[PDB]
């Protein structure tokens, strides 16, 4: 990949590979996932940013502040086949105080027809505490130079579905999945918990017969705090609905603490 | 990636990327196996096979026969870094009728220096009855032509490490991670759990403090019997010693056996 001609972009090609591919033979949604993620660090790496997944600035590394990811938004309207080439083009834009909104295209590299498009938005964090912060001025100035000054937005659209509220499942829960835990390969090189395993987890949940009449457009996650090594899931799915669409909730078994809230929305075969 | 010049072998490059990587910033033994698959299919398909993980025939598609995994055993000098290009050739021969074996080579792309190798022993089965059968002389015949005919071997040295029996743990394990389950993402397009699963859930009984204070040099792992989608695995290791270790994968119920291995680790 490379930043593109205004340096305000950065565009990478992926040939999708056998052990990314469902029983569709196309690309699952968390393959789909860890590209942006990879688009997203190589973007950082291009412009002098660090490559552990938070693109801190010196400035944040001596006040030990990182990047967390509050919200994903991925829609898709084709997934690629196995040996398929898909082009994804990714940008940030400061929110403010608020934090910092990366998105995504995706297209057939082929065709040249848009495939998918997604949105995040991050917030700042004390790497120790936890605690949130506003982003400072100084800090905002460091990242200004390497993001378009005019709104380029992958959903412009009025009110859309990427920035609705997202509200909590009361139990009982129609599905559920019990006893879910992280192996070493769920972890990122920092020891936490890698963000598309969480996507796995909710999809879990999904019963097997909505999975083989349907396919997945719409997913919204909400992350609210980290699953660590040592922590056991609880994955919780109801229908709320041609189209499915469910409401989703993580939460650790033993007390049920909230890690993540999300919808979905399926669209039959 | 490519076929060699005489048509015998198949060669990829692949830049390691940010969420392959551990603690140590070098691609983890999972990704490396998933990579070997990768280049084994896309071997497959440069000459006609099935392109599922089974490559067949039209022959074996009939018979409803597959190849199935008997064997990994995998040799690594040094895991490539993030961002660094590994190229991998690979090549299958025929061991007559017990089945075939495919070998792998890794290379530094930038120096071109070896920095793996691995070599995995394949039977044939019917897919529906389990049942193992010798492989036919008909279906030998059609695989000769893209094999080299001269013994080529990733691991050639008579009673080599790729080669040795392993024992069956005997219980109290020393180490134990039980209740793993797999996920949808452990699956493959055949709804099957991916063989490099069995090498997640081996190592998920190694104590942290040997992951952090080693790198792993060998892994060899039989496979006996499938992890279904709705099964639950235990993962047992005991220190048989550079740490030496011995594995066993057995369903969480009855302690029907799935996996036995040994693994090798050197202090950095
Ligand atoms: N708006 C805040 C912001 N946060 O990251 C960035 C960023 C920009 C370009 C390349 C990598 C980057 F991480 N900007
Ligand atoms: N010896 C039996 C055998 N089994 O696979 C092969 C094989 C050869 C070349 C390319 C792909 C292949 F799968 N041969």
């Amino acid at each position: 990949g490379s930043l593109t001609e205004d340096g305000l972009s950065y565009k990478e090609k992926f040939v999708v590979r056998s052990y990314e591919v469902g029983s569709n033979k196309t690309a699952t949604v968390e393959t789909i996932a860890n590209l942006l993620q990879e688009v997203g660090c190589n973007h950082a790496q291009s412009v002098g940013f660090s490559t552990d997944g938070f693109a801190t600035t010196t400035t944040m590394r001596k006040l030990h502040l990182i990047w967390v990811t509050a919200r994903m938004h991925i829609e898709i309207y084709k997934y690629p086949a196995w040996g398929d080439v898909v082009e994804i083009e990714t940008w940030c834009q400061s929110e403010g105080r608020i934090g910092t909104r990366r998105d995504w295209i995706l297209k057939d590299s082929v065709t040249g027809e848009v495939t998918g498009r997604a949105t995040s938005k991050w917030v700042m964090m004390n790497q120790d505490t936890r605690r949130l912060q506003k982003v400072s001025d100084d800090v905002r100035d460091e990242y200004l130079v390497f993001c378009p000054q005019e709104p380029r937005l992958a959903f412009p659209e009025e009110n859309n579905r990427s920035l609705k509220k997202i509200p909590k499942l009361e139990d009982p829960a129609q599905y559920s999945m019990i006893g879910l835990k992280p192996r070493r390969a769920d972890l990122d090189m920092n020891q936490h918990v890698n963000n598309v395993t969480y996507i796995g987890w909710v999809l879990e949940s999904i019963p097997q017969e909505i999975v083989d009449t349907h396919e997945l457009q719409v997913i919204t996650l909400d992350y609210r705090r980290e699953c660590q090594q040592d922590d056991v899931v609880d994955s919780l799915t109801t229908t709320t609905s041609n189209d499915s669409q469910f409401l989703h909730l993580l939460r650790l078994s033993g007390d049920g603490q909230e890690i993540n809230r999300g919808t979905t929305l399926w669209r039959k075969k």
